[PDB]
């Protein structure tokens, strides 16, 4: 089998995208987060306390015949910018596109912090890291794409986001109109439950490409590009008036800065991020100071290529055995 969604940004900034998901019988259909960083699928449903719930659409699992309460399950996940959310269980048909998983566990929420009910877009995220980061208790639950790989023509999805425009998910195969030239793979580290991954170095604009190792994550759940301080700092000296704010939370820009583009490695591939990309706008309305979509990682653990880095490329996401990580320009 196969499943093929399109995927939208919910604003003009990209800040983050949104794929519709069916769920239960009849189909009640959400648009949710898919996050390669996390591995819950989660809903704003029927049982979130009500002043949490501020415009999104809800799964209700009483209107579907096919939902089951899994008994004693409940879930809890605390990500690592201070958001969070909390709930109860059901094993419930889900489909994205033409793939669907039978008895797949929806954890609906009973609780959810303030930025996502300040979110009206997002209805849930749908975790696509390994199932060992599941908060399921007392039984471990598995992700989507894990129940549904033994049935994939190839065990992979594909993520294909797009620059203030709408993207592409696929399940089960490669589209090989989607990209240019070939797809370098690279190895992955699934032991934190990630997809744990080692960029070859950077290039800022025209420079000269320095070789180093990067360690972080594939994050399309995260908006913006986390790396270490030595290279946020080589990029944005390259933009007049740029400068690190401790109020604001980071690198920010004068609005009217034309960016430079930044570069990074995948084995001897590289993958160019137009420096438009790097632009997310005002600090605050009507400034014209601007946030920086390239920032420090310092403060994480871990550096993070979110979507600001995932969206100038064609990514496979390969659950082989061994799963690796694949990257093409397009
Ligand atoms: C200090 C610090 C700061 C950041 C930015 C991060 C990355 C957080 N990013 C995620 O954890 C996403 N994989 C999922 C996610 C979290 N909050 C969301 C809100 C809306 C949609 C999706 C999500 C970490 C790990 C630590």
């Amino acid at each position: 089998s196969t499943g093929s969604a399109t995927t939208t940004p919910i604003d003009s900034l990209d800040d983050a995208y949104i794929t519709p998901v069916q769920i239960g019988t009849p189909a009640q259909t959400l648009n949710l987060d898919f996050d390669t960083g996390s591995s819950d699928l989660w809903v704003f449903s029927s049982e979130t306390t009500a002043s949490e719930v501020d415009g999104q659409t809800i799964y209700t699992p009483s209107k579907s015949t096919t939902a089951k309460l899994l008994s004693g399950a409940t879930w809890s996940i605390s990500y690592g910018d201070g958001s969070s959310s909390s709930g109860d269980v059901y094993t419930d048909t889900v489909s994205v596109g033409g793939l669907t998983v039978t008895g797949q566990a929806v954890e609906s929420a009973k609780k959810v912090s303030s930025s996502f009910t300040e979110d009206s877009t997002i209805d849930g995220l749908l975790g696509l890291a390994f199932s060992t980061l599941n908060t399921v208790s007392p039984t471990q639950q598995k992700t989507f794409f894990d129940n549904a790989k033994a049935s994939l023509d190839s065990p992979v999805f594909t993520a294909d986001l797009g620059y203030h425009a709408p993207g592409t998910y696929n399940f089960g195969f490669i589209d090989t109109t989607a990209y240019t030239g070939s797809i370098t793979y690279t190895a992955v580290s699934t032991k934190q439950g990630f997809w744990e991954w080692t960029s070859t170095g950077y290039a800022v604009g025209s420079g000269t490409f320095k070789s180093t190792s990067i360690d972080g994550i594939a994050d399309t759940g995260t908006t913006l590009l986390y790396l270490p301080a030595t290279v946020v700092s080589a990029y944005w000296a390259q933009v007049s008036g740029a400068k690190s704010s401790s109020s604001v939370g980071g690198y920010v820009f004068p609005c009217s800065a034309t960016l430079p583009s930044f570069t990074f490695g995948v084995g001897s591939a590289r993958i160019v991020i137009p420096g438009d990309y790097i632009d997310f706008g005002p600090i605050s309305t009507g400034s014209s100071s601007c946030f920086g979509g390239i920032q420090s990682s310092a403060g994480i653990g871990i550096n993070i290529f979110g979507d600001v880095a995932l969206k100038a490329a064609f990514v496979v996401f390969n659950g082989a055995t061994t799963p690796t990580l694949g990257f093409a320009s397009k």
